[PDB]
């Protein structure tokens, strides 16, 4: 079970759904996990979920667009725990709109949170990891980064860009013993999808050879596998977790 | 010869190597081409290169990050010509540096010029193309988008981003008959590569099964083909022009 | 117009739809084209199509699975024309069936015809192209190779196999200047079942044989001499990469 | 520990390197494993490897090109264990040659073994799998399937064909809960791989060859109930050598 024993992990966007299941699963494998949320109710919910699961772990408030707070989290984690072994980038918003009508700020907010923030966090964690000659960065992207989707040109750009960044990072970090990969969910059962009406939910399932939405745990198990020492020869890749919706 | 007769084309970054070959070639096929450059000399030279090859064609000054200027180019182009059929997005700069040392400004400049500007210009031309129910967007990216390259994490991100965007926009606007595609140059013989010492250039060639650097004209023909009416069933793809350096 | 002036091209499976449009478009651009069919009726229809267009060009009979007949056409083409610059592998049939129900001969027929034939023909034409330090191999595959399709596990394997051979072959013979590429048709109108096909297609329409012919003619030209080991997808947005 | 507890798995080509590591890893996770090799020599060794690890499992002889023997392996397996939850298609050969010199039998051999046999094996295990509405097929391919390689046009075509089959099959059998995936090793240190090594390493960002255990852990992940939403994909295990 404890393949991540004594490792220290940061999961951004860990309050609900996918990020929560990732946080819990990394703690389950022995990792000490800081999950982040955008608000205090979220950070508290992250703590409470660890404790409900009978696991160690913390919630913290983080605006991934605030370089000062990102750098602060890296410093405090290193100070309290002496190490930073795993980064999982799961913070990410949508601001969907037809490209024709899409405003500059609707573009920017998606690019900032989903691409720029991923770069900044990755660069921040890489300094200690490169020095330690160990680490894992796992970026939670999305099938939309590989296949595109009307109304999500901003989201498609940002997530394809994270994959692009990932490959270049892997080539940059070389023999330094850090792997960088993406996990690309398809349509996962969450609050965001549970709230949409039955007709649209079925329209999603039609797209999927397995005939069901995935679970946040599907994503958590894929991330935990990549975070493991036993996945140390995998880097620069995307692990598609989409029920066969997109294949490569 | 004249597959683009009576078409009107904008080629951003048309001043040298690839952008200039693309502009000339589109002109040779009967299109009216407005080539853009960042400065006034750049613009004048684009005129003079058309002038010189015995071709209609216009240089113009454009800062692709300036929305006002971008919209004014579209508006002025519609006013004079009544149509905007082809957009070739070739405006791009590199700000190469290790991710570790990469300044925020180095990341921002590459993302804004190579990704955000591509979205803005694309969005501006969709208005006329949508209403015409026809058009071509060809985005000039780079093998670096698909494969990564040390020193160019920002460039890898942006170019992977353009492809992501291309796929989503193609899905979004395909019912109106506009195709949106990329052409990903490999290592192309330009001023930048002419600059390097033979040992550096030979190190490029070794990654290339055809054993040579490509030309501006290789890209130019690739683009001229996708721009033509005869490529109207090709959408949301990347046409790799890299001598076998990257295959997919 | 004449970007293939004085080139000699063989197009296998050139009798109808996509093969015919390819054969004709190459002839239009100057190439001397031998189109192949499995039967004499096919061969004569290929000759007739060139003549109706006012083009030079020839029909021949070829069983692409007979290795003798394949080396023999390459040789008989060189004898008569003294050159072989372009090969288009468009021969190929389907034998659709669910994998659970699929017979070994339905798997073999598709693999032999779509994959092994492509090896044999490419190997055969490599001799003069390797010797001449130039040439174009354009393999007609299918979106099915990239995306899969239920009832088409044999066809998917064959066509995906052709892409993979292309990439390996492109790396292997690239020094000598020959390009090897694939053109992957999506759903092409040849010869509310049609509404469910269009649903999958951003452009909202089936492609034409001419869409494929123009992509092929492009890759076959000198001006595409830096493009190798790729798949040019011609599928209206049905599959993107 | 036992993510594959009580499951039954066939691993073809299980006598050495990758296949052996996979076979043993599946057994450590609680699977009953039948590992195959062409010769009764490889079969005995497979038995011995399990004994050495103190594990359940056994070796069987199988010409993956023999239609009758393939179907009878599946039959006997269902006969003895009542179930067949996992197939790992690892059996495979190379017959490298420049395409322009390659013989028909060098093409056929690679394609029969690496592509046709993969189809046969998969078609036979789907009968029991589809009746159980559950299963895993994991195909061991290779980076050469994705990036190509001089000398290996037959190998590249076979492996790329397997990836293509996998996508079509995932679409066909997805609704019954079975996943079909590939694992694509890059350069792995085996008795086949072990300045020749130095060259290979410059191609690999991580700076080293992989191990059979790297492949086995990937395979075990995909085989697990926990990877049940992953289908039709290729999991690259290549140190950054090919990135997709």
């Amino acid at each position: 079970d404890k393949t991540l024993d004594k490792q220290v992990a940061i999961v951004t966007g860990a309050s609900r759904g996918i990020g929560r299941a990732i946080a819990l699963e990394l703690a389950r494998r022995g990792a000490m996990v800081i999950g982040t949320a955008t608000t205090e109710a979220g950070a508290e919910g992250i703590g409470a979920a660890f404790k409900q699961a009978g696991l160690e772990g913390r919630g913290a408030v983080l605006n991934v667009n605030d370089a000062t707070a990102v750098d602060a989290l890296v410093e405090s984690t290193l100070k309290e725990f002496g190490a930073l072994n795993v980064l999982v980038n799961n913070a990410g918003i949508t601001q969907d709109q037809l490209a024709m009508r899409m405003k500059d700020d609707e573009w920017d907010a998606v690019i900032d949170t989903n691409l720029k923030a991923v770069f900044r966090l990755s660069r921040a964690v890489l300094r200690p990891m490169m020095k330690a000659r160990g680490g894992r960065i796992v970026n939670i992207t999305s099938v939309v980064g590989s296949a595109g989707n009307p109304g999500q040109v901003n989201y498609a750009a940002a997530k394809a860009g994270v994959a692009g960044m990932t490959r270049a990072l892997a080539r940059e970090i070389g023999s330094r013993g850090i792997t960088v990969n993406c996990v690309a969910p398809g349509f996962i059962d969450t609050d965001m999808t549970k709230g949409l009406p039955q007709e649209q939910q079925t329209a999603l399932k039609t797209q999927i050879p397995l005939g069901r939405l995935g679970s946040p745990e599907d994503i958590a198990h894929a991330v935990a596998f990549l975070a493991s020492p036993q996945a140390g020869y995998i880097t620069g890749t995307t692990l598609h977790v989409n029920g066969g919706m997109f294949m490569s």
